[PDB]
């Protein structure tokens, strides 16, 4: 089965957010509001932002998921290729075979899901901390979207829930990914191809 993509900002006013970092070509991480898609290099930090209207209660959690972009392969699972599983880049935390990572956060938690067989990372929901109007969560690619085996070329989406304590959903946002060398170089160009 396709998770869903649905934008859903519920009863918290749930929403990611970017930062602004330009696309020159030494950039590492990139997002393009106008493609809603994020550019990075294999496993570098990639932030992402949280933003509520209101505090959700003690115990929701965020979880992160991939899937493929395009129809004709919504239905298969996102996972490492057939190299970056076994090379051995492990965190201690993360299955080698799972694409996204948490960095940096000892709470994150993995899972192997028993009837779909989709990966997700969740962490707790934290208040942001103090001087700061949201929370940040550093996430890591680890393929490149050219991987053979792998994402070969095709393009995915990474869905952001927010969940209850229980897995119930309080809302849900989505972007594009590409993983790429470049980011900066391949950001300029589809946001030129789009314009055209
Ligand atoms: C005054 C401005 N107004 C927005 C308009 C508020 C700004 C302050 N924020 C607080 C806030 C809480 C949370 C959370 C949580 C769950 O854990 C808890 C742990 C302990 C206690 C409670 C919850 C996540 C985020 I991201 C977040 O911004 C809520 C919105
Ligand atoms: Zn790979």
């Amino acid at each position: 089965s396709v998770p869903s993509q649905k934008t859903y900002q519920g009863s918290y006013g749930f929403r990611l957010g970017f930062l602004h970092s330009g696309t020159a070509k030494s950039v590492t991480c990139t997002y393009s509001p106008a493609l809603n898609k994020l550019f990075c290099q294999l496993a570098k930090t990639c932030p992402v932002q949280l933003w509520v209207d209101s505090t959700p209660p003690p115990g929701t959690r965020v979880r992160a998921m991939a899937i493929y972009k395009q129809s004709q392969h919504m239905t298969e699972v996102v996972r490492r290729c057939p190299h970056h599983e076994r090379c051995s880049d492990s965190d201690g935390l993360a299955p080698p075979q799972h694409l996204i990572r948490v960095e940096g956060n000892l709470r994150a938690e993995y899972l192997d899901d028993r009837n779909t067989f989709r990966h997700s990372v969740v962490v707790p929901c934290e208040p942001p901390e103090v001087g700061s109007d949201c929370t940040t969560i550093h996430y890591n690619y680890m393929c490149y979207s050219s991987c053979m085996g792998g994402m070969n070329r095709r393009p995915i989406l990474t869905i952001i829930t927010l969940e209850d304590s229980s897995g119930n959903l309080l809302g849900r946002d989505s972007f594009e990914v590409r993983v790429c060398a470049c980011p900066g170089r391949d950001r300029r160009t589809e946001e030129e191809n789009l314009r055209k």
